């Protein structure tokens, strides 16, 4: 459905403010200032590094409706495209950014609860670009958006395919022979469960990228996480199997975490979690309220 596209023209917008960038190109907040009205209704806008060819203009576009076709509480949807001398991706602006800062900036003031039901959410829009036979290629906790701290989702996808390679990430014939499957995209969640779980260390520290396919290959893999118990640490290794089609599907994915999230200190050892839970039903529908209005799916929440 080309609908879900809108073609903007550059005198509609504007961009005010760098929110971060990576390898594709840089992220502004932006104003959209709608059809003869006065109003300017904040955005986020990826422009992207190297200027478009009119030729390769089809080729963006194409994908492009693929990207704005994506329909999931847990997946961004592409909202609108411009093309000029540059290819500008218009999206949602989140006032609250990435799941890798947000875990960062709250380090260790973060309750189990939290971190086993992203786990959860990040699963099921994975699942829902499987079901959809599409394949992410740079999940990572810095592509994943917190739209409120109790809604993630994913964001980023469509560009890897569409044009700094994120080695680390990367599944092992993702890194040698250049293969991307759902399978290698599981790899890449497994990397990012274990970036929300050390709440935001970077993975192999201090380790060249080059060596890592040895690494890998001599059977070494991500540290065990200190609040991980061994199950949730299993589940991160699994991910990581030579064996592609021997690593979890997100459909069980899904199901083991939403299970941990019902008995959540049985899984995750988090210094003074009693003193964190989820919101109470009145702090979330205030949120849903000013912020997040769209339909979802409910958090899985502790049997006791
Ligand atoms: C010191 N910090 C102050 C606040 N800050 C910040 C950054 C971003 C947001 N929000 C926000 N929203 C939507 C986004 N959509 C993409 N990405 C995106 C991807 C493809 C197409 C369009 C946008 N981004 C990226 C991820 C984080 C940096 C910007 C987005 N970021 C809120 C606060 C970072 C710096």
């Amino acid at each position: 459905n080309q609908a879900l596209l809108r073609i903007l023209k550059e005198t509609e917008f504007k961009k005010i403010k760098v929110l971060g960038s990576g390898a594709f190109g840089t992220v502004y907040k932006g104003l959209w200032i709608p059809e003869g009205e006065k109003v300017k209704i904040p955005v986020a806008i990826k422009e992207l590094r190297e200027a478009t060819s009119p030729k390769a203009n089809k080729e963006i576009l194409d994908e492009a409706y693929v990207m704005a076709s994506v329909d999931n509480p847990h997946v961004c949807r592409l909202l609108g495209i411009c093309l000029t001398s540059t290819v500008q991706l218009i999206m949602q602006l989140m006032p609250f950014g990435c799941l890798l800062d947000y875990v960062r900036e709250h380090k260790d003031n973060i309750g189990s609860q939290y971190l086993l039901n992203w786990c959860v959410q990040i699963a099921k829009g994975m699942n829902y670009l499987e079901d959809r036979r599409l394949v992410h290629r740079d999940l990572a906790a810095r592509n994943v958006l917190v739209k409120t701290p109790q809604h993630v989702k994913i964001t980023d996808f469509g560009l890897a395919k569409l044009l700094k390679v994120p080695i680390k990430w990367m599944a092992l014939e993702s890194i040698l022979h250049r293969i991307y499957t759902h399978q290698s995209d599981v790899w890449s969640y497994g990397v990012t469960v274990w970036e929300l779980m050390t709440f935001g260390s970077k993975p192999y520290d201090g380790i060249p990228a080059s060596e890592i396919s040895s690494i890998l290959e001599k059977g070494e893999r991500l540290p065990q996480p200190p609040i991980c118990t061994i199950d949730v640490y299993m589940i991160m290794r699994k991910c990581w199997m030579i064996d592609a089609d021997s690593r979890p599907k997100f459909r069980e994915l899904i199901i083991e975490f939403s299970k941990m999230a019902r008995d959540p200190q049985r899984y995750l050892v988090i210094q003074g979690d009693e003193r964190m839970h989820l919101p109470s039903p009145t702090d979330s529908n205030f949120y849903r309220a000013l912020m997040d209005e769209e339909d979802m799916d409910d958090v899985v929440d502790a049997d006791e």
